[PDB]
């Protein structure tokens, strides 16, 4: 059930900067000229993995910067790609965020605060024969949060950065 991602650089918005091995995320300072995919954010500062999933159990681990400004989770692959979109289930993003020096669970219309303690790195787990998406802390495997959602699609691993001084890494 462990699985090896790599962010999807064709995904990825222009502004994010993609370490070398894909493995991080962060965001630059301008936007790079790069072409017009369609399967990229041109707007929201979004990338997926380069592998989604349809079926089954999967998990992945993710490190967190300590600065505000990521969210990440999962996105169904008809999340909408060109266009400014909202960052709520609704809009098919499934996400843990981190702003205003608080946790959250990207519910809508509502975010829903988190009391867990300073995280570290996290194991995102997506079960879609059960339809949850679980997210723990991992030093000692404990829940933050699930949503429980009834997938029908291809379900993508999702990242997000939106300041400068902040990342999310694929662990290790
Ligand atoms: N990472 C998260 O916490 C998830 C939110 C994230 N937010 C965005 O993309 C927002 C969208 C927006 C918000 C307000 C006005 C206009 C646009 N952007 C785009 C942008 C470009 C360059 C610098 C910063 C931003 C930024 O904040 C997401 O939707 O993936």
């Amino acid at each position: 059930e462990k699985v090896e991602l790599t962010l999807d650089p064709d995904t990825a918005n222009p502004r994010l900067i993609l370490s070398l091995d894909l493995k991080g995320v962060r965001l630059g300072e301008r936007a790079q000229d790069l072409p017009n995919h369609p399967c990229r954010f041109d707007t929201n500062t979004r990338v997926l993995a380069s592998c989604g999933f349809s079926s089954g159990r999967h998990h992945w681990e993710v490190e967190v910067g300590s600065k505000d400004g990521w969210a990440f989770g999962v996105a169904r692959e008809s999340v909408r790609r060109k266009g400014l979109t909202p960052f709520t289930p609704e809009e098919g993003v499934w996400a843990l965020q981190l702003n205003g020096g608080q946790y959250w669970a990207v519910t809508s219309p509502e975010r829903s605060p988190l009391s867990c303690g300073h995280l570290s790195r996290v194991r995102v787990a997506l079960d879609l024969e059960v339809g949850a998406v679980s997210f723990y802390a991992v030093e000692d495997m404990r829940h933050l949060y699930t949503f429980r959602v009834n997938f029908q699609e291809r379900v993508f691993p999702l990242f997000s950065v939106c300041s400068t001084g902040t990342y999310l890494r694929i662990w290790p």
